[PDB]
């Protein structure tokens, strides 16, 4: 440990983490038992026999290595897998269904080992190597938890946008991030991020946004320059996000007065190159700065879908995704895509109705565990639920909580079994005297204030398009009961709900007795009811008087 | 383009006089009143005077000069000027005023501009800083300096300890001198400038961005930012002065010392602001912002989500209703717009419901309109009755009710929107918003339609939260035994089946209904039934 923020030097980092060869382009050691190891970043092919040197000062035997860990393909990641992988027998290369799928390519492979080759010294030369499509390889998928040792289970996440390939590994117990090239290349000299965008900028920041969201970090690990710790570490992805969008500004304003890609490219390769002169010709930086500065221009929002550029744009973007639909499941799994962009796992959409005032029916549709919705329609447990009951008597949304839940312990102990451990319910009521809620869950976050808040305005924008798009659809769910009255049905019901009889209404709409009673019973009749008392209530409670 | 930094015109009310590097701006509040902004330095007095000269066909027409702040470069041509308009009234906060009266603080501000003058230039007349003619404004204040120019002053403390800036709500344009900092030119981001406070530089950017979208952001150099440049100036202002704390932070977390950063920056900046500030002032202005930053900064080891906290932050302590009216006044006011409105329609009586309403029309128009009971067929708040979308004020929608829409517009209610929402107890309450000459653009539309349903929502809340009488329904309380019978009555059930159901007698059921009629004054069941199915009691 020390007092520092940086670490970077060769040696023990933490408890159970070792940086091998050159701080430029790290290896890093994971030490998962007595005689079980793993490492993590594939270096450059050049530092083979460096880091070799190191390993075996911390490990007796290199059999004991059993897993490698891989962010990505390109050469700067992966070069020392053909030449050390003949050494380590025990070895699973870890990487991305993309990842493994590049190493197959002779294309791919082929300007790997020739960026590789272009890093040897003086009169260097290489050991033996191995096919790339020979090496130890175990496709991962985005959120498969790698139980890697009895205290090292690490998740893999998704972070395309630095290259189509790209992921990351979040070591959960420690708040530790191996984020590789995917928040970018750290500024030494000023502490900030310089972006890395080489392949598409929406997915890039659509990363950075699904990363903001991580428990605080507590040790953040690029692929180059060390490890980073405390504030620096825990407010990375944020950092990252904001140089980006900090980029942008400036190649969308240099280019409001006439400068080419060319120009800025120049500009920055002056102030940045100097650090990666050692893994990386000069000219290829460029080449990735004008990259870079083209996908930006592309991408970038000018100065004049659903995305980033502030919320009023979310807000467009989502109702332009959803005119064009004309089919309500499409309606649902838009809903359902940005739920999950903002962070939680399933979501519910319930409606209650007014009657039958003994036992209102509650119908519900949404992504909660199946077996869920069997034990929750079975009991009922719909009737009396305090997240849908809430919104009789407030238009708050209302966070899950123990306390919440103090009547109903049953529901509250079933659903916690399921997953649903955390989430939320907002309640409108649509302008037909309806009781609509969305509900969002998820397992193992507890809704921090600040995000409430944030959940709160997205939600209410979400609901309010959704049953507007529903009734424009009309679901199943939503018709209630299809009932339309003509017009002097309706009046005469106006006037009977107001309690005058037959004859007082014959009098006052200038018709006979027989006629308003006739209408009555046609009233009685599309109602299904058996006197007026309850055709008088449920219009009443459907709004339609 | 999408900066505009020329003298001349500059939108159809509004001329940059002078430098554009310390600019000062006039606008026409009409055809024979003028106001002026920003008081630039001394030496431009015979520069600016000239170009005043070719706008102005007499100098008496101007009535207001606005002052951002103390800075020399904000006040510098006053006492040159004001003895040319003799009908001007100087606008300032309340410090800069009292600076003004300090001997100590006005020497400093001579010497400065002094220092600026040409070897050839010859001092025009000039007046004491004391005898000014000066009008000291507050945080918050509405100036209606013209019948298009409704401004409100906004405190921003942080580059000064008195700095306040300009917001224009019908242009949507603000004036806001140095509070968010000196705009590069080159590279299209924000330079801080941080001078007295960091903590109140950073709050006054916060409160800065809860204003609606702007158009027009006019800082205290290099002229008028439009388009993206101006919708997120406070927040990328906010972000770069987080930007330079880090940058510090990890320096001084090396060992550097704020000479070292304090150089780099002065060498890479100070090239801007040559013509107007001497360098070795930059340099250590940059050494007081750094010694700020470093003394405040957190050690180591979206706009419209602002202005809905802070509207809540404001809400929620207010227990008297006339307060919750007031401001909303404010927010609405703080759009652009003139007049406002909230209404109630209750379900009942379902002939003649009643339909109750609050709100800043001029009082004749209420008499008007409860005279010809316009609550009634009001179309726009009929819209709530079938739909929760916003509604715009349109000739086709009133269509149906032409007398109604004639009368509003000969009141001048031109133009305006309303939102319906339902309470959750089955009432039909509505927000409406007016003003008189300019139609509601496309944009604008969807951004006014978003901050009337929050604040709609919260009101509702909090006057339910305050039990104001409007809001308050028929006092009718059942218990549960009644309160079943009558959900069993409402379901269609006689009073035998009911009592069977309940095991207890018929005799008992009838009575009960008797008791469940007397709190209605109603003469049978249906009405008991209607009504409670309408008031959510069943
Ligand atoms: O969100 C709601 C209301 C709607 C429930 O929607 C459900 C319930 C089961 C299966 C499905 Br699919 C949707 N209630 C919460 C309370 C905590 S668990 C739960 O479902
Ligand atoms: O806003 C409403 C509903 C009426 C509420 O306004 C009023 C009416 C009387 C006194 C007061 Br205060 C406010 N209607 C619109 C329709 C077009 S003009 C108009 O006022
Ligand atoms: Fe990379
Ligand atoms: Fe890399
Ligand atoms: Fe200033
Ligand atoms: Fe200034």
């Amino acid at each position: 440990q020390g007092h520092m923020l940086r670490l970077s030097a060769p040696g023990q980092l933490d408890d159970d983490l070792c940086l091998l060869g050159d701080v430029q382009v790290p290896v890093f050691l994971l030490r998962l038992g007595e005689a079980s190891w793993a490492l993590v970043e594939g270096g450059i092919s050049r530092d083979a026999e460096l880091v070799w040197a190191d390993l075996c000062r911390w490990v007796a035997d290199p059999s004991q290595v059993h897993y490698w860990l891989i962010t990505h393909k390109h050469y700067d990641h992966c070069g020392l897998l053909p030449y050390l992988c003949p050494r380590l027998p025990n070895v699973q290369v870890l990487a991305s269904e993309r990842t493994c799928q590049a190493w197959k390519s002779e294309s791919a492979v082929r300007v790997v080992e020739r960026l590789n080759r272009q890093l040897l010294r003086a009169e260097q030369r290489l050991p033996e190597a191995c096919a790339w499509d020979a090496l130890p390889v175990r496709a991962v998928a985005d959120g498969e938890w790698l139980e890697l040792g009895p205290r090292h289970r690490l998740q893999v996440i998704e972070a395309h946008g630095h290259s189509d390939d790209h992921v990351v590994f979040y070591d959960v117990r420690r708040r530790r991030l191996f984020c590789g090239d995917a928040l970018g290349e750290f500024d030494e000299a000023e502490g900030v991020w310089r972006p890395l965008v080489f392949d598409d900028m929406e997915a890039y920041l659509e990363s950075l946004e699904r990363l903001q969201r991580l428990p605080t970090l507590l040790q953040l690990i690029p692929g180059h320059g060390g490890l980073l710790r405390g504030r620096l570490a825990a407010d990375g992805a944020e950092s990252a996000y904001t140089e980006c969008l900090r980029l942008c500004r400036r190649l969308l304003w240099r280019q409001s007065m006439g400068e080419s890609l060319d120009e800025l490219s120049e500009e920055l390769h002056r102030a940045w190159g100097g650090q990666s002169v050692d893994f990386l010709p000069g000219e290829l930086h460029l080449g990735s700065m004008r990259r870079m500065l083209e996908i930006l221009s592309r991408q970038a929002l000018p100065l004049d879908m659903r995305n980033d550029g502030g919320f009023l744009l979310w807000w467009d973007g989502l109702r332009s995704e959803m005119q064009p639909i004309h089919d309500s499941q499409g309606v649902f799994a838009v809903l359902e895509k940005e739920v999950r962009r903002l962070g939680f796992d399933y979501y519910a959409y319930g409606v209650r109705h007014t009657i039958p005032f003994t036992r209102p029916k509650t119908e519900v549709h949404g992504t909660y565990p199946k077996a869920w919705l069997e034990r929750y329609q079975m009991q009922n447990y719909g009737a009396v639920d305090p997240a849908i009951l809430n919104g009789l008597r407030s238009s708050e949304m209302v966070v899950w909580s123990d306390s919440l839940f103090d009547q109903s312990r049953m529901l509250w102990n079933e659903a916690r079994d399921w997953g649903l451990c955390v989430g939320a319910t907002l309640p409108i009521r649509a302008p037909n005297n309806l009781l609509s809620v969305l509900s969002v869950a998820r397992d193992q976050q507890n809704i921090s204030s600040f995000e409430r808040e944030e959940i709160r305005l997205r939600l209410r924008c979400m609901i309010e398009l959704l049953t507007q798009k529903l009734t424009d659809l009309e679901h199943p769910m939503l018709m209630s009961n299809p009932v339309c009255l003509s017009h002097r049905e309706r009046e005469i019901l106006q006037w009977t709900a107001d309690g005058k009889s037959s004859g007082e209404i014959a009098i006052i709409l200038s018709i006979s007795e027989s006629t308003v009673n006739f209408h009555h019973k046609n009233i009685q009749k599309k109602f299904d009811a058996p006197n007026k008392t309850l055709a008088a209530a449920y219009a009443a409670a459907l709004g339609l008087i």
